[PDB]
């Protein structure tokens, strides 16, 4: 019954992307009753593997599946665009150098804003996940005038996910009792996942863990479970990656639920206090395609002392950009 | 909701195991209202790699996921299992033969169907997705007595679903549109794919496209599609290979549509004159964990000449192992 939507994905041929395409065109991040178009975006070196994708793809003969085209070209591939999903960022190579990266992502992402701005439906929803997301979705934007800034979101969900994981394991209790998770800030070492609201079973979280473990424990090891599945598997967590990136923009898309909110990075508005304009996590709920940020919570020093930490070192990833002329 | 099914996938630190345990945690293979709790068997040089995987997994905090637990005996994989997905068989390198592949397949298949035997339910519903998918299949319930020889099958539906696939493509029409394909006998070169009662939007198939292109177009085509992967890709078709075991399963524990059918290997007992004992890939109905092949459909002589093909291959394995004592 529904008019298929087209979803524009980036970084198409690469590890996320192949554990992404197939569980969207099931139907998992729009809904069982969303028909979808997928729209592939994959550099000139990986447009064979990317074909090699596509056959896979039509190979789990999808109802929902109405379309499927991939493209070199970032107009093409954003082009009526619903969604885009961009997952590819500068490459890992010996020679590339921070400042290096940092001029291939200037690129990626001044050229994928405009084309954005250009091609796209005007309200389309944007997600980065190509590191370093939160500041890779500044550029996105503040080069997409003519579109909503807020409809650009870089993801801090996988974070999320990993802390509601971890504390479910603590508590020895059902993870799908865990609500009202927060991750502050930057997809970084920085990143501050927020137990002082959380609920377990509808009991604060800190009733049941002591600020000890808190502090000592479950921060450090939120921070480095990306480096853990890399040092265990060889490789990044790239289907737990797909996986937040399906719900980040399931949720935006179909509502949170009642009582509960998620994490989201997006442009600040002055929210807690946190500078304008960069892309920051926030706890947010969503309805209509909307999100809107969960304010009144309360904060403490605690708290307060980590999500500056953090927003501090957005704003200097946002000066170097704004030095290099990028935005 | 249903009460928790005990699920056991083996070979899952490999690329198919990445593919598709995810999804079933996501409940895409049981169904939305039935928990899971996932039993993985990793080899000892691969358990640290599924060990990761088991982060991954609790990273995406899937409601379904009510149970997990990695191990490298089978004897614990299976405890009790309801379905058993033996994904992981012989890696073939370079050196080991023909022969030699057969020992260690062999040696896999014989101590997992022994174990199965032991200690998973007596109505575990198994599929063998590793290859020589068929024939190890064959070991599997022969070293499996007393365990209903008619809950071990084969994975075909991957032929299956790329042959349907095809289809859509060559007539311009919804894949979803496409119904009574089936693929019959081995999962190899010598497999089936008969267009003889398929349908396309309710008509019959042959009435859209001609012998010429069946024949030089449609079964090769479909029988290279592995290998148009690999060199696509440079790696095997992983995604869409989890895809059709998701279905295989799904289509057998819950159901297959109304009016049509999907193909499955299955301990042969005479349909159609297949010689007994061989698994062979049958056009099949099925509902709540029972399948029933579909018979007194007709078979020309070109359908025939090559079902007889794929079965005399099938024999043949069958003899080899026969010949070697695993059976
Ligand atoms: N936002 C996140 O939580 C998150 C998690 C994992 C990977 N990533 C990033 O996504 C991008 C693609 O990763 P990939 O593994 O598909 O790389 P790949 O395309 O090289 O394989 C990279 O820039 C990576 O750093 C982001
Ligand atoms: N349709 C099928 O039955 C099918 C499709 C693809 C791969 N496979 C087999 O499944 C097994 C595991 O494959 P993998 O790529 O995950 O292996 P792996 O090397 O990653 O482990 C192999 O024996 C492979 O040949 C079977």
């Amino acid at each position: 019954m529904k008019a298929p939507v087209r979803v524009a994905v980036t970084g198409a041929a690469g590890q996320i992307g192949y554990s992404l395409l197939f569980r969207i065109a099931a139907g998992e991040m729009l809904g069982k009753d969303q028909p979808v178009i997928l729209q592939l975006l994959g550099s000139e070196r990986s447009f064979q593997a990317l074909e090699g994708v596509v056959m896979e793809l039509e190979d789990c003969a999808f109802p929902l599946l109405a379309g499927l085209e991939a493209t070199d070209d970032p107009k093409v591939a954003f082009k009526d665009a619903d969604y885009a999903l961009l997952v590819g960022a500068a490459p890992r190579k010996a020679g590339m150098e921070r400042r290096d990266l940092l001029q291939v992502n200037g690129k990626i992402f001044t050229e994928q804003g405009r084309a954005l701005a250009e091609v796209a439906k005007k309200d389309v929803k944007v997600l980065v996940v190509g590191n370093p997301a939160n500041t890779n979705a500044l550029i996105a934007y503040k080069n997409a005038p003519g579109l909503n800034p807020r409809n650009f979101t870089a993801m801090t969900r996988l974070d999320h996910n990993r802390a509601k994981a971890q504390l479910a394991k603590k508590t020895g209790t059902g993870v799908d009792r865990i609500r009202r998770m927060t991750v502050w800030g930057n997809h970084s070492s920085t990143m501050f996942p927020d137990l002082f609201h959380a609920e377990v079973d509808g009991r604060p979280a800190l009733e049941l863990v002591d600020m000890e473990w808190y502090e000592k424990v479950f921060i450090p090891t939120v921070a480095q479970r990306g480096a853990a599945i890399i040092q265990a598997r060889g490789a990044s967590s790239a289907a737990s990656a797909a996986n937040a990136a399906i719900e980040h923009i399931r949720d935006w898309a179909l509502g949170t639920p009642e009582g509960d909110w998620v994490s989201m990075a997006v442009p600040s508005q002055g929210e807690y206090g946190i500078p304008e304009g960069i892309v920051y996590s926030f706890p947010v709920t969503a309805k209509d395609g909307a999100y809107r940020v969960v304010e009144g919570l309360e904060i403490n020093e605690f708290a307060r002392k980590r999500m500056e930490i953090t927003a501090q070192e957005l704003l200097d990833e946002m000066e170097q950009v704004k030095a290099l002329g990028l935005i």
